[PDB]
């Protein structure tokens, strides 16, 4: 199918393998692709990325986030209705109340 | 699916299938033994046989599924039986009732 | 297929597709440029488009096919044109006639 | 499908991933599986292995040898009718006159 996402940087564009994408974030009306070594902008929506990203690795976990389960370090029940994801590079990502069942069902816990 | 999510004391930990050494039924619970950690999972060994890659994982005992890629050596320890030396030093049994299936699948005989 | 066999002065060298950076048509001959070496191949660029993985390789010029996994960054160098900075430091063109196809496939635009 | 070959050693059996098999040799009425770190015996014939080994990596190159093209370092035309394969660990493997066309056709040179 496809195996790289092209992030927009200030001067050029950087092809990043899917394997190096940690998460994607909808923020300030754009999609930010957060890769291990850089961050950049993409024109596709999170809805479009859900179609194109491999469903074995990537999961919509919040209206504003797609996470790569291979960069998840730990999953915490931060409150009674949500999760908080500890990423391998120290970042955190929320699983919202509205995605929390889908998230845990798909991940099998 | 790509990872298995192990239950921990404060949370859950996604582990790739490549890092799972073996799974053990114990006390009405499945224990997934990965390189860095062990945790529980809600699926039975029979459910995991369905969902784990058949090229890599094999039920070898009523209480164990082993990842063949973490078997260091296979030794006959009885008339009707094998014993698996794992990479990390541990040892997993192949019971009498699985020894024939086990060797047919791994192709020694 | 898994490897491409490059012709050398004393012989031939199998290179995995992962190690091919780009292929270049020159003088009635295809040059496969791998990380450690360059050699010739009897297949045309058109033949190689058929046989190389579409997720990884793309014809970007009448004289080049590039491996997207060895592109370091993509820069616009003209109205109708891109220039590819490769990992090893080299630079490959995307000609006017391929620039649109190139960006549609890589998903920037 | 399958992803390990079980070699017979003096005391036990050792599962080896296909990726670590360099070549197989029919010799003295047995099959010897030559892996990066050890050698051992298998009950299947070279004919049977041709069926079971991935055709993208493994090739029958001689009535007595199956080679893994991923462990080939260089291919030499040692005479006008044969090739000689330089393996990555320093060993050599012949491509006989009778397999030489099939070998070069499959490898594309
Ligand atoms: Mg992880
Ligand atoms: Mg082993
Ligand atoms: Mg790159
Ligand atoms: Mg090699």
């Amino acid at each position: 199918g496809k195996s790289v996402v092209t992030l927009k940087t200030t001067d050029g564009w950087i092809p990043v393998p899917f394997s190096k994408v940690m998460y994607l974030e909808a923020k300030d009306k754009k999609t930010y692709v957060n890769a291990e070594e850089l961050t950049g902008t993409h024109k596709y929506s999170l809805q479009e990325f859900e179609y194109l990203l491999p469903k074995d690795s990537f999961i919509r976990c919040h209206r504003s986030f797609i996470v790569n389960v291979n960069h998840i370090k730990a999953i915490y029940p931060d409150t009674h209705s949500t999760f908080l994801l500890s990423m391998d590079n120290g970042e955190r990502v929320p699983v919202s109340q509205s995605y929390a069942s889908y998230f845990r069902k798909l991940l099998g816990f």
